[PDB]
RNA sequence: AAAA
């Protein structure tokens, strides 16, 4: 059983159709202490808040990940649909986790 | 029961957790004849995707980068890139069907809790 | 939110 960590889900996670996905929120701690883990993370600003917020030290890793069944995935998670292409700077991601818009999820699959 | 299409499945699309979604791969066919419906509510957030599958299902979608938040029992067709990009990577039409071509681009069904 |  592994454990993934990743700043979305993508479809492209899943190799086996149908297939189950169950989604819950959690908060920081939570979060914090469960990734501190295959890193998938693939944008600076992303990797540079969580490993401030969790005492971490990743390093972005954009790669594909491909869950099988009961693998797990935490996902740091904004909570709003940016503009096309938009990747986030430092700045803007932490006013984004200032406004609450930042948010943690554990998935099961 | 709503039906939405989009280009993605985000977490973002949800409201309520704990949650489950299910999730099916579907062919062109069954996608262009299941989202080719007067009911079903467009989020499609790129240019290129709405020129490809209005060319694909002879619909005529147009642009309409929204949120959409999904409710228990609702119904979400997705066509998207089954690649990883590069950051930000937004798709041109030449892009897009290439990839389609090459058998990157998939559609899928999914069902809300 | 085509793998924020």
């Amino acid at each position: 059983n592994k454990v993934y960590l990743a700043n979305a889900f993508s479809i492209n996670m899943l190799t086996k159709f149908p297939t189950k996905v169950v989604i819950d929120k959690i908060d920081r701690l939570e979060f914090c202490e469960n990734i501190d883990i295959i890193n998938s993370i693939g944008a600076d600003s992303t990797i540079q808040l969580i490993n401030s917020l969790c005492g971490t030290t990743f390093q972005k890793n954009r790669v594909e990940i491909k869950l099988e069944k009961e693998d797990k995935l935490y996902v740091v998670q904004i909570s709003q649909r940016l503009e096309e292409g938009k990747i986030l700077t430092l700045e803007e991601i932490l006013k984004l986790y200032e406004s609450g818009k930042v948010q943690f999820f554990e998935i099961i699959v």
